[PDB]
Formats: C-alpha cells, sequence, structure tokens
C-alpha cells in the first residue's frame, strides 16, 4: 500500500491497485437534496453511546482514529435503514487545506470544511474483518463540520493532536464521550456505498446527518498541523485527505425527514 492523497498516489490512481474504485456502489457521493426522497419504511435511528469506552488515538498516516473497546455492545447504532446491531469501533475525520473544502460527501455540490465518520460493524458477522466482506457489514454515521463557533466536545481531541503529529504515533485516549460531537437533529440521508479509502470495499450503509456541527477556525487549524509522514521524515501536512464524490450509478438516496 503506497496510496495517499497526493498528485502521484491520490484518488485518481487508486483504481490500479483497487479496481473496485470504479465499482457500482462507491463512496462518497453528492447528495442532491431535491432528488432524495423521504422514505416512510425507515425506522427511528438509535445512537446509543452512553456506555462508549474510548481507548486510544492513532495517526495512521491517512487520518487520526479515536478507537473504542468493541469487545462488547457498549456503543451501538441501530434503527433507521439498519437491520440489527452495529458496534462503534472508531471515529475519524476528513478535512481540507482551507475552509471551503474537506468533506467527502457534498450537499447540492457544497463542500464542508470537514466530515466526521463514526464507524460501526454489524455484530452478526462477529468481527470487523469478516464484516467488511459483507454488503451490510458496516454502518458509517457521517457528520459535516462547518467553521463557526467552537465545538466544546471536540477540544479534548484537538488538544491531544500535538502528541500524535506523525504516522504511527498513538496516545492513550480514555473517557472521551463521542455524544459531544453530534448535532441536535438526527435527520439524515442514507444510501448503500463503500469505504472511502483503499481497499474501497462495498460494505457500508452510509447514514449522513443533515445538520452540520460547528467547529472553530482554531480547532480545524490544529487538524491541519498533523503530518502524513513518519517522524524524522520530510514534513507533509495532513490536509485534503478526502476522496471526491463518485458516480451515483444505480442508487437512490433516501431521506429520513419529510
Ligand atoms: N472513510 S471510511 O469509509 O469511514 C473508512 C475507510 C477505511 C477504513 N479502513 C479500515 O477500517 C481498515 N481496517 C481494517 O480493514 N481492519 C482494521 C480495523 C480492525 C482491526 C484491524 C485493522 C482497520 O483499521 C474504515 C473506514
Ligand atoms: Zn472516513
Amino acid at each position: 500500500h503506497h496510496w495517499g492523497y497526493g498528485k502521484h498516489n491520490g484518488p485518481e490512481h487508486w483504481h490500479k491497485d483497487f479496481p473496485i474504485a470504479k465499482g457500482e456502489r462507491q463512496s462518497p457521493v453528492d447528495i442532491d437534496t431535491h432528488t432524495a426522497k423521504y422514505d416512510p419504511s425507515l425506522k427511528p435511528l438509535s445512537v446509543s453511546y452512553d456506555q462508549a469506552t474510548s481507548l486510544r488515538i492513532l495517526n495512521n498516516g491517512h487520518a487520526f482514529n479515536v478507537e473504542f473497546d468493541d469487545s462488547q455492545d457498549k456503543a451501538v447504532l441501530k434503527g433507521g435503514p439498519l437491520d440489527g446491531t452495529y458496534r462503534l469501533i472508531q471515529f475519524h475525520f476528513h478535512w481540507g487545506s482551507l475552509d471551503g473544502q474537506g468533506s467527502e460527501h457534498t450537499v447540492d455540490k457544497k463542500k464542508y470544511a470537514a466530515e466526521l465518520h463514526l464507524v460501526h460493524w454489524n455484530t452478526k458477522y462477529g468481527d470487523f474483518g469478516k464484516a467488511v466482506q459483507q454488503p451490510d457489514g458496516l454502518a458509517v454515521l457521517g457528520i459535516f463540520l462547518k467553521v463557526g463557533s467552537a465545538k466544546p466536545g471536540l477540544q479534548k481531541v484537538v488538544d491531544v493532536l500535538d502528541s500524535i503529529k506523525t504516522k504511527g504515533k498513538s496516545a492513550d485516549f480514555t473517557n472521551f464521550d463521542p455524544r459531544g460531537l453530534l448535532p441536535e437533529s438526527l435527520d439524515y440521508w442514507t444510501y448503500p456505498g463503500s469505504l472511502t479509502t483503499p481497499p474501497l470495499l462495498e460494505c457500508v450503509t452510509w447514514i449522513v446527518l443533515k445538520e452540520p456541527i460547528s467547529v472553530s477556525s482554531e480547532q480545524v487549524l490544529k487538524f491541519r498541523k498533523l503530518n502524513f509522514n513518519g517522524e524524522g521524515e520530510p514534513e507533509e501536512l495532513m490536509v485534503d485527505n478526502w476522496r471526491p464524490a463518485q458516480p451515483l450509478k444505480n442508487r437512490q438516496i433516501k431521506a429520513s425527514f419529510k
């Protein structure tokens, strides 16, 4: 794996090592708000993060992941388009070099400054590695970030980034409550898609919240001081780690709201 986000290893190159990059259910996509249709078959969405147990934060050279204890049903996502129980394993973000870009999904071609992905796996498949081989293996809850007021619940994340500046660095990150990253409304769009990085597996039910959260310019400037490189290597700022919108093909985006 030498994929990344540069001119020579970025999204336009991924197909050569990951041919599913040109597949029939790739993510992200543009959400055309006028074409998305309210779906009365959707059950109420249930985000149950009361017992979430965060463990560690890791710079993986592509983003940073806040990882959770997923050895039992502690933080789960259920309902909406989902059949059964999906366990939270990690969250991460995608962001830009400037405030007008960074999200992976777009809304009527609008790009947000960043996008939060809370990744969950379907417990009927027993472990994450089995779940990613299944068309309904994962559920990713996507939340847009706009630059405005600070998000108080983000600042514990922002303040540890200095300790994980480079690829392969991790830090203990216990007792973080991901409920502080949610907007007030759980109105959402949903469609079948993929992981947005290699290996681009078509295993994700995407649930993208309509209401962005606001973060401050200072908060997102701290994301942009991270590094794609390892320690001791030439500094390459971790910015623009987003895949652009992919063809919708034979898919419909469903809305939870009238
Ligand atoms: N942007 S995204 O679509 O939300 C998205 C994109 C890529 C990924 N990639 C992965 O999770 C890659 N990956 C595996 O396959 N296995 C582990 C998790 C389980 C333990 C072993 C390591 C892992 O980290 C996740 C979400
Ligand atoms: Zn992601």
